[PDB]
């Protein structure tokens, strides 16, 4: 780790926290990314001078394919700017995929429809997304640690009870009403490479005892994504800026930014 350069910026102030409003640290002390408790200059340095590559995973397949374009733009303009981004996008369909210009020192590739020893040597961080989304917003090296979920939009506010576990003792994502800290969004989560083939590796060994015991988890892998979210816990948390539905839930005061969304 090479050591930073001068840099002038706010100073921050121990007894002015910048958001009030909000929980930004866990009680397994992870960051809960907020729009205001991060400095991108200081964090863009940090990863920079690591030489960071982050891999974007996709899968688009049949009418999904019609998602692509307008994903990848503005993942061009929004996700990861100035770090090399490589993004790699599963498809039952290769040639529908939309020649999208990409800026210097990123790349896409076409799966079709395996890939771990690649994406050791080929990425440092993998992010998993749903591609029927668009940013409208920087995503950056902010959320980038070994393990990381997203908060669902609408589920943040709720307790816990309320979460849409599963509840049937029968299937190995079960979590009881009095366990779960936060309720996380299948369509966005990631980590380093070793984490997140750790964490789908668990995933769909999970699902395989399920299916032999004839049981299918009411929210499919996000039922299991939380199960192991709980059991493992994340060392960063996103808030609802990176996985919104402006349509569903409006623009309400405690976000700042809607960086990453869904498509009517």
């Amino acid at each position: 780790m090479v050591s930073l350069p001068r840099m002038v910026y706010p100073q921050p102030k121990v007894l002015t926290p910048c958001r009030k409003d909000v929980l930004v640290v866990t009680p397994w002390l992870a960051p809960i990314v907020w729009e205001g408790t991060f400095n991108i200059d200081i964090l863009n340095e940090q990863f920079r001078l690591q030489n960071t590559t982050i891999g974007l995973t996709v899968f688009a397949i049949k009418k999904y394919v019609a998602f692509l374009k307008l994903f990848l733009e503005t993942a061009e303009k929004h996700f990861m700017v100035g770090h090399r981004v490589h993004y790699y996008v599963f498809t039952d369909q290769p040639a529908a995929v939309p020649r999208v210009t990409l800026g210097t020192g990123r790349q896409l590739s076409v799966l079709e429809v395996f890939c771990e020893r690649r994406f050791l040597s080929e990425v440092d961080y993998l992010v998993c997304v749903d591609v029927d989304m668009e940013f409208r917003d920087h995503v950056g090296v902010e959320i980038l640690t070994p393990l990381f979920g997203t908060l669902h939009p609408s589920f943040y506010g709720s307790s816990r009870e309320a979460f849409t576990y599963e509840r049937r003792p029968q299937s190995q994502a079960y979590i009881p009403k009095d366990e779960g800290d936060f309720y996380y969004m299948g369509a966005f989560f990631g980590g380093s490479v070793q984490e997140v083939q750790r964490l789908t590796r668990a995933c769909h060994q999970a699902m395989m005892v399920d299916q032999a015991n004839g049981i299918e988890a009411v929210w499919h892998c996000e039922s299991h994504l939380n199960k192991y979210l709980l059991r493992h816990k994340p060392t960063k948390v996103l808030s609802p800026e990176y996985l919104w539905d402006q349509q569903l839930l409006g623009w309400p005061a405690v976000l700042r930014k809607l960086r990453f969304t869904a498509v009517p």
